[PDB]
This record gives C-alpha cells, structure tokens and sequence, in this order.
C-alpha cells in the first residue's frame, strides 16, 4: 500500500496472509473455514495466517491453518486477469473472535464515489522497494468506470472495477495482491492488478466481488 497508514493491531479482524515459506498474498476469511483471494496468486503448498499485524514477530493472536483446497474460478483468465478470484478452504476451522472475524458479501454492488477501506503488507514506495511487517491501510473511493476504461483501455470487463486517486500517490501495490477493499461493511473487490502503483492516471483494478457471490455461496457449500 503506498501512501497509507498504519492499520492498528488487528483492526481489520478478516484480513489473511497466504504464506508459502514467506507472505506472497493477502486474502479475506468470509466463514471459519473459508477464505478469498485473487485466482493470480495460486500457489499449491498455502499456509494461512490469521489475527496477524506484524507478520515476522508471533505476537500472540495468530492462528496458522494450512489450506486444504483451492479452487481457482473456472472462468479465469491469466491473461487478461479476467475472473480474477479463487476460494481456499481451510483445514480446520479458524477460532473467531475480535481480532479474527470474516467479513461479509455483499447483497448488491457498489456506487462509484463509495469510499472503502484497502489493506495489506505489499510494498510502500511508488518508485523503490520497501515492504513493510505491519498491516497497511487506505481509504479510496470507487471510480467511474469511465475513468476506470479510459486508463485501460480495451483491458477493463464488467468483472472489474478502478479505486483510488487519478491524481496518482495512494494506491494498492504488490504484495497486497488477493487483499480485501471493504466498502460500507461488505467486501465489494480483490487487490487484483495496475500498472505500476501509485502512478498518475494509472488507479489500480479490483475483482468486481459483487458479479460472484452465487458462485461463491455455491461453491462453499458444495465443498
Ligand atoms: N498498482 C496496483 N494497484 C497493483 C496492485 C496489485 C498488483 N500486483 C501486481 C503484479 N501489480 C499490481 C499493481
Ligand atoms: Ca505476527
Ligand atoms: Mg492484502
């Protein structure tokens, strides 16, 4: 997250950290036994980490629960990043309380102008390299999507949508990938993709959550 703040300690209870060896993804528990994350940061071999802020120090809220499925959306895309999520079951369930709670899926889609909340320990600088151990946080609203095509053109779908500043200096980055965008307590997006982070007129691109909450509801409960 570049030009963000300090979260706080567990103040975004449903926030997960896909772990294979070393953090690579974020991710959202949405039930105890279920988590979301973006379709591009498959990996088989996932460790979930839940209750986390510093994620190099065992501070004591942290639950570690290996995954026991994955299921990447059939439709996805690698190319275009079109139908970008995947569902992780976990081994066990996760053990909910204030600082892990799920997050819940929202019942319509979100208007632009509706600010949320964007999280995650992906890289800080626009221009350089430097990542952080503590949860980043960031407050962006939801663009039109005529500002949202007209950066990329011929490259946004209706499974897609832009959030942040045009003006560039806050933005979602790498390593935030597979995180949560939590709009007026639902989860609406997916850190999916950009160009660059934090650039001028390049915001970042979110899995619009809203189209897949069938699939999702299906899925869970035939798995
Ligand atoms: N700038 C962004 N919003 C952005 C988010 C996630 C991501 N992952 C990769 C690879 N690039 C990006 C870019
Ligand atoms: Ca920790
Ligand atoms: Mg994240």
């Amino acid at each position: 997250i570049v030009g963000g703040y300090t979260c706080g300690a567990n103040t975004v209870p449903y926030q997960v950290s896909l772990n294979s060896g070393y953090h690579f993804c974020g991710g959202s528990l949405i039930n105890s036994q279920w988590v979301v994350s973006a379709a591009h940061c498959y990996k088989s071999g996932i460790q979930v980490r839940l209750g986390e802020d510093n994620i190099n120090v065992v501070e004591g809220n942290e639950q570690f629960i290996s995954a026991s499925k994955s299921i990447v959306h059939p439709s996805y895309n690698s190319n275009t990043l079109n139908n970008d999520i995947m569902l992780i079951k976990l081994k066990s369930a996760a053990s909910l309380n204030s600082r892990v709670a799920s997050i819940s899926l929202p019942t319509s889609c979100a208007s632009a102008g509706t600010q949320c909340l964007i999280s995650g320990w992906g890289n800080t600088k626009s221009s350089g390299t430097s990542y952080p151990d503590v949860l980043k946080c960031l407050k962006a609203p939801i663009l039109s999507d005529s500002s949202c095509k007209s950066a990329y053109p011929g490259q946004i779908t209706s499974n897609m949508f832009c959030a942040g500043y045009l003006e560039g200096g806050k933005d979602s980055c790498q390593g935030d990938s597979g995180g949560p965008v939590v709009c007026s307590g639902k989860l609406q997006g997916i850190v999916s993709w950009g160009s660059g982070c934090a650039q001028k007129n390049k915001p970042g691109v979110y899995t619009k959550v809203c189209n897949y909450v069938s699939w999702i509801k299906q899925t869970i409960a035939s798995n």
